[PDB]
């Protein structure tokens, strides 16, 4: 349904930022 | 609907910070 | 109610987010 | 439970809001 | 389930914020 998918899809994209800050982590520490 | 039309929003400005992001990390990385 | 404001804090949140990025992205880069 | 979360996600993201401020304001002219 | 994807999100942000904490101290220390 269109809560859950839209739900998911905020899940999935906080995922893909989390993996994003990590790297800039890595590169400036 | 008030609920699925704010969560999409929010939805869409996370995908909008989700591409600024990478494009501050792929600046900055070697 | 409790679950509608909590949610449109969160978009309001998340939009200043979107801009702070925006303006870290404008100032190392243009 | 989901009123309990959401609001703890609300105060998260706003730490995160500051942190984030913090970064744009020292590295500004 | 609607309760444990917005718990997967809580849990994302809080990693966020932990990492964004450590960007701003590297660079502003």
């Amino acid at each position: 349904g269109e809560i859950a998918q839209t739900i998911k899809e905020i899940a999935k994209t906080i995922k893909e930022i989390a993996y994003t800050i990590k790297e800039i982590a890595q590169t400036i520490k």
